[PDB]
């Protein structure tokens, strides 16, 4: 589980909905490997041609808004997106993402301080964000240790297996 | 569940271990109603005679330290402890507590700004803590909305129940 993430940024704006992230026509697919091929194609039909595993997505307010669509974060995960940093996240998208093991970070003002193509360093444990391209540094909201453990585990289900293997009732 | 908890404080010190919280001789019990009767009896054998449901526990550093003992936060929960606020918590206790629906908040310096018997108002969502009998306002670490959801569900199992009940895949 890399606590500290360095990657180049793909940028998206406000109210980017689950249709932008994973179009309805791909709901036929349930595997992350399949879904990875179609990430963000609602917003940019060529996106899967540009993105590389390890890249970071930066979004505006209310990223992932819309009704539940687990395929959306599952696809980002499958594509190797290292994390998503946004001004804010829709609530359903947010929990779905943490539970599939996709790190998310809220950072007010991120939209003003990062450009598409910039290189970022993100410390998940502290929320500190460094724009390497520009030298600017920001303070996002850290992931608490409790949530780092879920992420480190790979998501909720593998998290559960570990917790149950260690129980005693 | 309340975003805001108000309660009178019971105070304990540093490195309060799982034996202080729920002594080993009580491991024979698995129900919260039973364990409730013996909360904190390692540190204060009369504690169950004083504590009332809704009361808050304030702890020093490394509260809940020791090997995994699920009974310890289960007993606190069973006793109706509304919240535990500490300078810091042991990792294992911390996850065991959140996973049985027991709200925890970390607040550096809480030990010096609260007396036993003081009345506190704790905002779980922002982490802001008002010492009502003192007027002082302290800043604890907020529980992220993701964890608020687990607590609002009553713990990990009831959370999982609803999450699969809401699943598409």
């Amino acid at each position: 589980m890399r606590s500290i993430i360095k990657g180049r940024v793909w940028k998206f704006g406000n109210n980017v909905d689950t249709d932008a992230i994973l179009p309805a026509r791909y709901l036929v697919y349930t595997k992350p490997e399949e879904l990875a091929q179609f990430v963000m194609t609602g917003a940019d039909p060529d996106f899967p041609k540009k993105v590389k595993p390890g890249d970071i997505i930066v979004g505006g307010k209310n990223f992932g808004c819309g009704s539940s669509r687990e395929h959306a974060p599952l696809g980002l995960k499958g594509a190797g997106i290292s994390c998503v940093i946004a001004e804010s996240f829709a609530r359903i998208f947010y929990r779905n993402a943490i539970n599939v093991g996709l790190p998310l970070i809220e950072c007010k003002g991120i939209s003003e301080k990062v450009n598409e193509g910039d290189e970022l360093e993100v410390n998940l444990e502290t929320g500190e964000i460094k724009n390497l391209t520009t030298g600017e540094v920001l303070k996002g909201q850290k992931l608490p240790e409790f949530m780092m453990e879920i992420l480190e585990a790979g998501g909720l289900m593998p998290y559960l297996k570990k917790k149950m293997a260690e129980s005693q009732l």
